[PDB]
């Protein structure tokens, strides 16, 4: 391999208003994670994440910010 070997990673977004899937190509999982976290935040989705190295898939589940209701 003379050239950088890139892998395709997937992101599943389970958000309040953003939903779906996207992909990115990166040299490693760490790079893909950084790209995905940046994308999610830029799009107003912040939450809890999972990653499966077997499927090269990250999932973000958005955490809702609610106010009290007495």
């Amino acid at each position: 391999e003379l050239t950088p070997a890139v892998t395709t990673y997937k992101l599943v977004i389970n958000g309040k208003t953003l939903k779906g899937e996207t992909t990115t190509k990166a040299v490693d999982a760490e790079t893909a994670e950084k790209a995905f976290k940046q994308y999610a935040n830029d799009n107003g989705v912040d939450g809890v994440w999972t990653y499966d190295d077997a499927t090269k898939t990250f999932t973000v589940t958005e955490m809702v910010t609610e106010v009290p209701v007495a």
